[PDB]
């Protein structure tokens, strides 16, 4: 058949390394036989063709100016203005490398947070600065060690791997390969998939990687590696090491507006066809964020502005009555549709014994509207919502703290023998480890016992102390972003976290009011309209 | 067939016993047809890889010296002088035996200690001592009995256990193999992999060690073993015999400075790419240690010093401003984050109703900030923290002591019928079982009932009696080190442990000022000094 001759002519001209030349000889030996009566060799032909187009002795060196590299990364989907410094930190590390040559010998980089952020655009900016050919292969669709490796040409089911797929359509021997959804691979075949992942991620062992489908070494040392994380608590332990975690949660109103004005909306109208006949203002984006998408990231905003751009394209195609289409938070029902959420979510007829608190999930922050039913009984505790045991410990701690004050809060003679508690949480299984809303449901119980109207729009995070203290907590930036996105402008935090606030985005501080407390007494006094 | 030729020679020059030569020749016939002719060809090739690439009859020169190893322990590490002596004991015992004498009933080392306290480093120092190759193999994350061994050698697609590949890595029969994290071995399969590790970790049976993948009982008699274990409680009893425990608790603050100055700081400086143009004062080292790390050892220190090196890569890369830049304690947050830990615990401003306990949690030493409350009720004790009932017993013992000693603490003569005690313990459970914090709870309850603040700068440990007589407690060194790593240098100890003040090195008693007590009266005299 002409296939053998074509493959021989494709192999015999490309300059190839000796071991890979011998592997090409092996594959050419396989394809000696018929390629039409047995399709088990056609996939070998596809693998060879992907291997033929692998670049060799041709690479794009990075720009040696770290300052110019930062200048190029300044267009990485706007980043966060506080996460880019660690990226360019690793880049500067890559400017005084070990042995004065291109090699990692260290954790490379990672993006942790909600999937809606611009994970791919930042890697594209990295490639643009470094001049290498960007490419990505998603590992979320890979659940077995058979799509980064293969299945040797001796039985049916030898589909090509994703590694050579990235190696195929690339012009540089050292590309940047992005691996999204790294926290969903389980054990299905050939043991733990993370073992091969850590074998690849090694800067010295990647060159010594022999797949299930390959029998010779393959050059991967200089190839830059990059991954993306969604939930840090699900990634396998052999993947938590040799990995510099860069916390990149969602964006504020101002960050999202800048992304839309610089990266999102022009690209969306690129995807929708024509340009110069639509316009999106800051007020429209703010209203959409505050009324249509409360999640974290811009992918939902990507879809929304894509819908708006497609609509405007249809309006222009059906008749150009206006030079450009503008949205000013008044004609948005035609552009997008009926609103789904409620602006100012705290404006839900504030009841007597309910409080609101932050609970930053890795997919997006939420407000915990925990209600406490202080029915007059003889002392009971009904804890619903599937809440963790630490949440119950925090609840009992709040109970005894409220016990510590008899008549200060206008409480009755007793409630341990007179009040039955039925505490409900919108989702008790809080992904945030430890007590995330202990002070919140403490305030809820106090309101249910004092029986006075409570303040809304103040979302909280932290825990209580039996003598009236609050301890500092980690991940305050993510919860502050959750409050900013969820229409919350007042946040109560412990004093001890304030020293950590000098490394936060200025837009978060501008958009939020922070009133610090040291004791549960203050946070209880400032959340009920009357002190008693 | 070139592959068949290569496999045939690989059989030839490698010297296996004729019992294995029989298997080699019995697998020779399985390669009488090409790869696609039968999948048995691929599994035969894989088995030949697992057999004739694993070394046979090859041994590195064993070193049999015993003060040279003292130098090596001093060359690489700053010096333990407690663990080092016991390693000398084991090595000397191995030296006087292990010739032609079948006396190998000796236990295999287990280096029980928190993560990053000098175990793998100690392992590689030991390996260099006898000129043996080191291959860490982390067993953490293994729950399958057949992950240690192989599987059926009847189909292609399966790999042997960790041992076969791990010793395939080395080219000699006798490398040091540091088994790791043996405590997290769970049984999520048929039986417990504890026996699958006992068959290899005992010299009398692993000399004929058998795995599923291989059909020959391999000889592991000559292979040194050494096992890391963050926990001793969860080590299986079948794997607890023939075990000698070499405790390695955490380091000390001045030892931390010394290890940073001697090896850690130069290590990370050459790691980043810097070669002697950065100066770091000891004050900056201590600031890093006591403000940015609370883990026992150097792992956190390794990360922080890597951060220092990378920010130095910043501030020397863009120009050689200075020949030797000096970092004091003032500019350490210019290179790092905000100080996330306090300098010293003396600034705690003693709180009314809390006591500072001591324990050795197998992830690293830590305080037990046990807190309690005094609500006016009818008299009832409530444990909170999901600890054992033994802590409730200790609390009741302390309550009885106060009842018998009410004249000494100003309480009303009858409080057992008026106060309800909520003993909130922060952690879920403590490893150092029993009333290992009995005097801590005595202090906490005494402070709560009397409303007298307790000094939150003195870390303590010791049991109590129902009449009140503190008792000896095991692991006094553990409690002292846990107190030291909390920035605490004043410790209350039971006077019956006065014998446990000389066996400890002077490398631990630097700033710790032990104030021994024999009765609860003295330990409550040290703390409940203020009376507002
Ligand atoms: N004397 C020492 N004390 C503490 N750490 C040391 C010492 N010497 C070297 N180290 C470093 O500590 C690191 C941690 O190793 P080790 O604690 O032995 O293993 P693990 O981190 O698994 O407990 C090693 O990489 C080593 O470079």
């Amino acid at each position: 058949l002409s296939d053998l001759e074509a493959l021989r002519k494709k192999i015999e001209e490309v300059g190839m390394p000796e071991a890979v030349k011998t592997k090409a000889l092996k594959e050419l030996d396989r394809l000696e036989r018929m390629q039409q009566g047995s399709p088990e060799a056609t996939v070998a032909r596809t693998y060879l063709d992907w291997l033929t187009e692998v670049p060799w002795s041709k690479a794009d060196p990075e720009v040696l100016d770290i300052n110019h590299t930062r200048q190029v990364l300044d267009e990485d989907h706007y980043g966060l203005k506080d996460v880019k410094e660690r990226i360019l930190e690793y880049l500067a590390v890559r400017q005084l490398t070990q042995g004065l040559d291109v090699r990692n010998k260290a954790p490379i980089l990672v993006l942790v947070g909600p999937p809606g952020v611009g994970k791919t655009s930042l890697g594209r900016s990295i490639a643009r600065s470094m001049n290498r050919k960007f490419h990505r292969i998603s590992l979320g669709g890979v659940r077995d060690e058979a799509e980064i490796r293969g299945h040797r040409r001796t039985y049916i089911g030898a589909m090509p791997g994703k590694l050579i797929h990235a190696m195929k359509q690339v012009g540089v021997i050292n590309p940047v390969i992005l691996l999204d959804e790294i926290d969903k691979m389980s054990s299905d075949w050939r043991g733990d998939p993370a073992s091969a992942m850590l074998e690849v991620l090694d800067p010295e062992q990647n060159n010594t990687f022999t797949d299930h489908y390959l029998d010779v070494p393959y050059d991967l040392s200089k190839v830059f590696f990059i991954t993306t994380a969604n939930t840090l608590q699900t990634i396998p332990r052999p993947l938590l090491d040799r990995m510099e975690v860069i916390e990149i949660p969602g964006y504020t109103n101002m960050e999202k507006q800048a992304i839309a004005r610089q990266y999102l909306w022009p690209k969306q109208v690129r995807e929708s066809g024509m340009e110069g006949r639509i316009e999106v203002t800051d007020a429209a984006i703010l209203r959409v964020i505050s009324e249509y998408t409360r999640e974290a990231g811009v992918r939902g905003l990507e879809r929304e502005l894509g819908k708006i751009a497609r609509k405007g394209a249809k309006f222009w195609l059906e008749g150009a009555w206006e030079g450009l289409r503008t949205i000013d938070a008044s004609d948005i029902p035609t552009y997008l549709g009926i609103p789904r959420y409620r602006p100012d979510k705290a404006e839900t007829e504030p009841q007597v014994g309910t409080a609101q608190g932050l609970a930053w999930t890795p997919v997006g922050g939420t407000l915990l509207t925990i209600e406490v039913a202080a029915v007059p009984g003889s002392g009971k505790l009904s804890l619903t919502g599937q809440l963790g045991e630490v949440m119950k410990e925090s609840a009992q701690a709040a109970l005894t703290y409220l016990r510590a004050h008899t008549q200060d809060y206008g409480l009755p003679e007793d409630f341990y023998n007179k009040v039955d508690l039925h505490v409900h949480v919108p989702d008790g299984a809080t992904p945030k480890d430890g007590p995330s809303a202990g002070i919140t449901m403490a305030t809820a119980i106090a309101s249910a016992l004092s029986r006075r109207p409570a303040r809304m729009d103040i979302a909280m995070t932290g825990e209580v102390s039996l003598r009236g203290k609050v301890m500092p907590i980690g991940g305050v930036k993510e919860k502050l972003l959750a409050a900013h996105q969820a229409g919350i402008h007042k946040i109560v935090l412990p004093k001890d976290n304030e020293a950590q606030l000098e490394e936060l985005p200025k837009e978060v501080l501008e958009g939020l009011e922070i009133k610090l407390v040291e004791d549960v007494g203050e946070v209880l006094e400032y959340l009920l309209l009357p002190e008693p």
